[PDB]
């Protein structure tokens, strides 16, 4: 029916212990991402600011109203905070092999870029991303999946070598 585009406003959602949740962030404090179970969800809103071939991404690190192709690297701006969904440098509590995921105060480097990949055989690289598709998000910097799981039953969010499927839902009409 409909295709993901740059400048679109979205929530990222997954199923955590049966429940539906969205990837949320605050913009102050530690700025670590977190999950809110689903006007009253503003911190769960990201803007797809840029999408590029990884060739272009690597070119730039040394757009428009454009449609997302699987394999694209995308730049996700947190609306409230004007910051960017990023892979952090510090390691996750309860998995030494994961990285924390939070907000980075600027849009520089690779830690704020995520490649998009099919969460099923029903799609292949280079195809248009459809609203409603389930996504796999791989950090460009640390080659880990944006991933969600629990520790002492508390759904946490990190970048690790285990995969989560995310569903990109549009915000607003
Ligand atoms: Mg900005």
């Amino acid at each position: 029916v409909s295709f993901l585009r740059t400048e679109d406003m979205v929530c990222l959602s997954c199923t955590a212990t049966g429940e539906r949740v969205c990837l949320a962030a605050e913009g102050f404090g530690n700025r670590h991402c977190f999950l809110e179970n689903i006007p009253d969800l503003s911190q769960c809103v990201f803007v797809i600011e840029q999408a590029l071939s990884v060739r272009a991404l690597q070119e730039l690190v040394t757009s428009g109203h454009r449609t997302l192709l699987y394999g694209n690297a995308i730049l996700l701006r947190h609306q409230n905070s004007d910051m960017y969904l990023a892979c952090l440098s510090t390691s996750s509590s309860n998995d030494k092999l994961a990285f924390d995921v939070g907000l980075q105060q600027h849009s520089q480097g690779e830690a704020c870029w995520w490649t998009v990949h099919p969460a099923s055989k029903q799609r292949s690289e280079g195809e248009k991303v459809r609203v409603g598709d389930d996504l796999i998000l791989v950090s460009v910097a640390t080659e880990r999946y944006l991933h969600t799981t629990k520790e002492n039953d508390l759904s946490v969010v990190n970048a690790s070598f285990h995969v989560t499927h995310w569903s990109v839902q549009p915000y607003g009409t």
